[PDB]
């Protein structure tokens, strides 16, 4: 398949998971300089603006490269945060309304 149609398909779908987080927890790295346990628990940080980073690097080339991502922004936030917080229910809405972008998305490639 072509890679431009791809692309442009995986900006528009980044986009739509952004709209989902409201309050733009996930749209910067969690600041270690005021969370300085973070990395005591959590191996891979992630958010949207590396993952759009990583996007216009080329470094995602299959929607399984660009979901993995999504994902590890989720579990990273259900991992660290305390279930009873906003941020661990929004790690719960954003794994389920970004699950429904993603899952759409994702029909739209394999029709590439
Ligand atoms: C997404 C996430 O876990 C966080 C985003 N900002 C945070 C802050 C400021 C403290 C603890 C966790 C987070």
């Amino acid at each position: 398949m072509q890679l431009t149609p791809f692309l442009i398909l995986l900006r528009k779908t980044l986009e739509q998971l952004q709209e989902k987080d409201t309050g733009n927890i996930f749209s910067e790295p969690v600041p270690l300089s005021e969370v300085p346990d973070y990395l005591d628990h959590i191996k891979k940080p992630m958010d949207f603006f590396t993952m759009k980073q990583n996007l216009e690097a080329y470094r995602y080339l299959n929607f399984d490269d660009f979901e993995e991502d999504f994902n590890l922004i989720v579990s990273n936030c259900l991992k660290y945060n305390a279930k009873d917080t906003i941020f661990y229910r929004a790690a719960v809405r954003l794994r389920e309304q970004g699950g429904a972008v993603l899952r759409q998305a994702r029909r739209q490639a394999e029709k590439m």
